[PDB]
């Protein structure tokens, strides 16, 4: 699809059998999911800095993400973010471009 | 142009005779420039919340922004952001779409 930006660019994603909406975010290097997201297995501590300051997150490697049905695999961060965010690490795998 | 997302999507912008680079950010509702940015005239207090928390900003209305040479006019926030960010309020005016 081609998506205009008059509204926030949310899409439905399925991760580890769970459904959620996440923002397609060209300003994000990394993908981050909300605190209540349950991913199994080991993780590594990471800190993410946005506008406002920094927050501690859990880094999960090799997570399968189904983004508008497209299947991709990458690193997913989990922490106390206000919204689920799909960052460039996954946007590149769905062939996402900015056009104008 | 069409821009891929293997790298951060920075573009050059000119605002109030000053040049800077700014991130094209679909995850941002609003446009925010770094604390050292000098805009003339009246402004209104606003607070922006990102990942990490919130920060106090100045809201300037009807600012002319030249984005990749395109001319657009909109609200611009100025505060202690780590990077200049072009949000959807301006991205819509340059006909910016996400494609995949
Ligand atoms: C949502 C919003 C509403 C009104 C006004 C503004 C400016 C708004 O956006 C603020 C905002 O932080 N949006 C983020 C996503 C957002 C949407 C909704 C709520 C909260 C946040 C994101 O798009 C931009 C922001 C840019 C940035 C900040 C600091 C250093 C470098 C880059 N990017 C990041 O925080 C990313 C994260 C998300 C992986 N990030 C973290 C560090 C390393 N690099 C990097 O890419």
């Amino acid at each position: 699809p081609q998506i205009t930006l008059w509204q926030r660019p949310f899409v439905t994603v399925k991760i580890a059998g769970q459904l959620m909406e996440a923002l397609l975010d060209t300003g994000a290097d990394d993908t981050i999911l909300e605190e209540e997201m349950s991913l199994p297995g080991r993780w590594t501590p990471k800190v993410v800095g946005g506008i406002g300051g920094f927050m501690k997150v859990r880094q999960y490697d090799q997570i399968l993400v189904e983004i508008c049905g497209h299947k991709v695999i990458g690193t997913v961060l989990v922490g106390p973010t206000p919204a689920n965010i799909i960052g460039r690490n996954l946007l590149t795998q769905i062939g996402c471009t900015l056009n104008f």
